[PDB]
């Protein structure tokens, strides 16, 4: 097996890649600005969205799945536009929201994997901080209000390729955050969590309103979907999580955090578990079956969640039986064992390592 | 539709039986309430009620804020009217420490051997008739609601020495064994925990399935010797306590994991402190040189300081006229008794945004209000 | 029980008089090789009597000891320690981190004693080597030994500054400039020392000694320096002289680092009040004692306690010396043959203690504790 | 007929009484001048003279530039020779702020209770003969020529608060009423206006037929509270001032039209700033992280940034060794005390075009010269 870690800097436009098992096998790729990294097209491509720099660039991992392995390589075709931000990949498509452009860009995943980045433009009625998700042959876009001044958002709506409605608007006030699991897309709302099921008889919309038992005045705005069981992990305020079952009641099981959340991830190698890093520097194992934190260990120094959302703070990603955690002030990436959260080693990375993504896995060569 | 923010500050005098209230952002909107004697002030019932404990004068009076928040509600409604006295007192021998939790306000009568229980919601609707909680003996203690029980301090048989803490029923019948906490003093809630200061360390109790779960956190041998934690604050945002440790120290207390204590050495002796609920990884401590310091609770260190008053030496009596601080959103309000004013300090950078004149020697302070929605 | 025991040296004879403050007829006399400068050491269990002119350092057991099990006090008669140190011109004494360190001005080394061993009656020193003999000091800090360092001028020895060493004199970092370095004290996290350029501060750091010079502000009187420092034990602040007729309250952390106090006459002696750490006391050459508010950096009360003792002439002429004993200041009065007791509360004279000779240097041991 | 450009930079040491001069484009053409103490440098008399005010050393000395320009109908001719000390010096108790206007150079003696008035032309021909302007009381102030009057700051009596600004004749006889400007500090000219910083806002004055015309620009309520403008630059292009507003803010101040204020939040605290006379509305500000930022004065925003020095925290005393900046045509020159150099930064793109080594810890800076004609 081969995991290749891709680490961004907090300030410089730079992506560092290294083989997890031999960090001396390393590469550097230049970018226009600060990167937020996404493993896409099955891990054959890393997308480096640079919101502040109106740019999106791509890097070949280049691990393709049998597994074929070569050195990573930049894709020179890039993308430019006004504040690309949220990236959604589903049904073989990568979709990029341009927050200050009022449109999204649709890329074919296979085409990216062969080094081509020629997008089709999806029009939106108004520019805003949104996303566009492929589902059931439609493009499900967030929809802003026409009310003037940060743009208020009304909900989610299915559209065709030309940006004409393919279904009615589903109310989801302030819609934010999205994930897929099983047959379901989920998105965070002021009223609860909106689910859409790609079903045999078409798309099924159902809002799951927040139960009265949940803390008041706070919402789910960030979602992860398990790849193994049909369940979502969402935040619920800065100091809580909800395990969300989209099918049966009760839809929500709340988990109280003792410090505020810095980042989290679900373990694709152990689909009934995830990890959450909190501002005291502790990484916690989440048992999705029990809906509780079941183990913790301090892995970084504290990083207060007070201040600005994009300040330098640790980011996490999964790589096999390890969690990789960037530590910007320490200039390094820490490797934590999923088995018992022991520290297996560190990897020096120059500068302030910030965002992170992982590609690869286990395969056959013959 | 407007988000409305409105903080109303309540200031007691060091000598006069007087509470001054004013709108923080509009200090000419102000009111004065007479009291029997020197007040110690507490915001209770979500800020709908200010309790004015007057220990030396054996009474507690209440003032309606009257800023109240109500859940419509996909959100929070704010209702604003003039403050107004509640005519109904509580009366007794030297009430002192006040505890609010699980919707109850509880007052300890140091010279009476009982505490009085008031319902928070009933106070906010203007009623102050308490239910009595009997104690085996009079002492300087407290009674805290927890897990359906009443956790009271307990005196010895011999200032009255105190043995520890114990869970009781409403009639004062024991609901569990005494938890040793010698000289028990100071208390606060954070996350799942009640904490109280002891001679041996800090006692924690959490509501458990078989009742309250007690655990003593012993003071490490590293800590300066001969001094203890006797005053505690609990964060409402994260699960952590801040206590003093001697006159010139603080401890950040983690109730869960080791290390339970992280010591912060203050450069001058402590006058007052407060935690910032709007920025829960931070607090503020005022020291006797007149400096206000921002506390990083996560790293347990002082991270910024500025001189905000003239010095107020900690030599002399604990109740001499000295500043008191309270939080009001993105400001700390600091009373300055000798100057006749309350100072407004920005939490962002510790700059002084302005001052508010208050007659006399403004002493104790409490804050009501916040942010909400109208219609 | 509270018990303060005063130790008074003579200006000429090698003699220390000890007496219980509350009953001065409970007294003892100890001979010494020569004129003493007295230091309360090992928490008050031991008095060190440095005799610079006589190449000797002798010790006297207090003997008041506190067994911080609140705190227990044990009281017995004071007693000489028979083991003494001898060497060329011992002078400045520093106590910190359980170590008492003596600088031999004409020996080019210092002697390190363990405070605990002294309190149990043993005086076996270790030798700290220096590059060159000079009037300096050696201070423990963060596992290192911060020694003053002389120049190679020829040949009073000019001094370059302060430098960290290990116990054998191997350098642990570069020398920090502090020209004519003189005076030292600890308060809070800081060591401070006086320089021509200002006051050098040093903190124990993760990677070793962390130096920071505070240069004298231009608003301060010119041509004069801080050469004598006291450090508070209850707050983090230093009191230094600044010239013969000024004081500076020194904040090692924030600006302003210096706050000047003009004295009405030149300074004879000063001390900080450990029982009231925001206050100190300064005696001026007119014979007045002044209370210093360290927080406000000002004199807040004055009273005449002795006849004048001009600061003209030699620095070691017979002059009053002061020390704290609970709620009193004790003031030697060499010409009157007395120790005067001054109440800190209101600076009135609570009494006198007649002593043989010309009482000069003074130190206080004891305090308050519990008995059973 | 030849267009010649030649800038001559003058740099003071932070410690030594020393001014270094060098031709910007050929730094090996350089000169050194001794002074009594630490200098603050001012280009005066069209750049023919550098004034070296030494506040701590109770001295002011002058250096002939000596690059001078001479009007020539269509254009200016440039005259170039070596610089040279002016032998006449001035002494007095703490000379500090210097104002030049209407051909007069005026120096405020902070601890003397007067200012000295010098004629620019006499200075340019090498004479330092001051005229006396008396003040009611010594203070940290300034005296500005305007409309035939002398506008002096005015202190209180007491025993120092400053009350405002007042117009006088040359004898110190009041020519108008006191204009309130509490704590008045900082001044600049732009167009018809003198401006000065106040606790209440920014005071502006224009020369009118009935004497000085005052109008205070009160700080808008939207601005951060409790902080002030105390340092002002006057634009030669649009008619606007650039002031600080707190340690980490700027305001573009329009004395004629609303909005009178446009606020700029700096990412770190301000070290120094300057306006670019080659452009109608561009300035430069150096912040404590070592970044130089280009300010668009009409949009009131930072439009470009680059790191130019190591960090120099604004913690500590204002007069500690820190970079200072000045304009030289299409470059900014930045002193770098720790690096021992002056850095040349291109205004077009903020790149480092070169450095010039200077002895010691280069601190304050002034620039003389420019573009002119030779025949
Ligand atoms: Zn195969
Ligand atoms: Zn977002
Ligand atoms: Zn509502
Ligand atoms: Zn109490
Ligand atoms: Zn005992
Ligand atoms: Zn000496
Ligand atoms: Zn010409
Ligand atoms: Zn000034």
């Amino acid at each position: 097996t081969l995991y290749r870690v891709f680490v961004g800097d907090h300030e410089k436009g730079q992506v560092t890649a290294f083989d997890l098992a031999e960090p001396d096998h390393r590469w550097t790729f230049p970018t226009t600005g600060q990167v937020k990294l996404y493993s896409v097209a099955g891990g054959a491509v890393v997308a480096a969205v640079q919101s502040d720099a109106d740019t999106v660039q791509f890097i070949r991992s280049g691990i393709s799945f049998d597994i074929e392995v070569g050195d990573p390589a930049a894709i020179d075709a890039s993308l430019t536009g006004p504040r690309p931000f949220h990236l959604v990949e589903h049904d073989g498509k990568v979709v990029l929201n341009y927050d200050q452009g009022g449109y999204a860009e649709i890329l074919d995943g296979h085409a990216l994997a062969e080094g081509k980045a020629e997008p089709g433009r999806f029009p939106q009625a108004r520019a805003h901080h949104g996303f566009v998700a492929p589902l059931g042959g439609n493009w499900l876009s967030t929809v802003a209000s026409d009310e003037k001044v940060s743009v208020p958002r009304l909900g989610l709506q299915a559209f065709d390729a030309e940006g004409n409605p393919a279904g009615n608007l589903a109310t989801c006030t302030g819609i934010h955050g999205e994930a897929f699991s099983g047959a379901y897309l989920a998105a965070g709302c002021k009223e609860g969590v909106l689910t859409v099921k790609a079903g045999a008889n078409g798309s099924e919309y159902k809002l799951l309103p927040y139960p009265a038992d949940l803390p008041q005045g706070v919402t789910t705005g960030t979602l992860l979907g398990s790849t193994g069981i049909q369940v979502f992990l969402g935040n619920y305020g800065p100091d809580g999580l909800v395990v969300i079952d989209p099918v049966d009641e009760p839809h929500y099981r709340y988990i109280k955090l003792p410090f505020r959340r810095v980042d989290f991830a679900l373990d694709p190698a152990k689909p009934s578990t995830g990890y959450v890093l909190t501002e005291d520097g502790s990484l916690h194992r989440i048992d999705l079956l029990k809906a509780e934190i079941v183990a913790s260990a301090k892995v970084t120094e504290p990083y207060s969640m007070d201040g600005h959302w994009n300040d330098p703070r640790p980011r996490i990603a999964m790589a096999g039986d390890e969690i990789v955690v960037t530590d910007p002030n320490a200039g390094l990436v820490r490797r934590i064992a999923t088995e018992d959260l022991s520290e297996r080693g560190t990897v020096p990375v120059e500068g302030k390592p910030y965002n992170i993504a992982v590609t690869g896995g286990s395969g056959v060569t013959h």
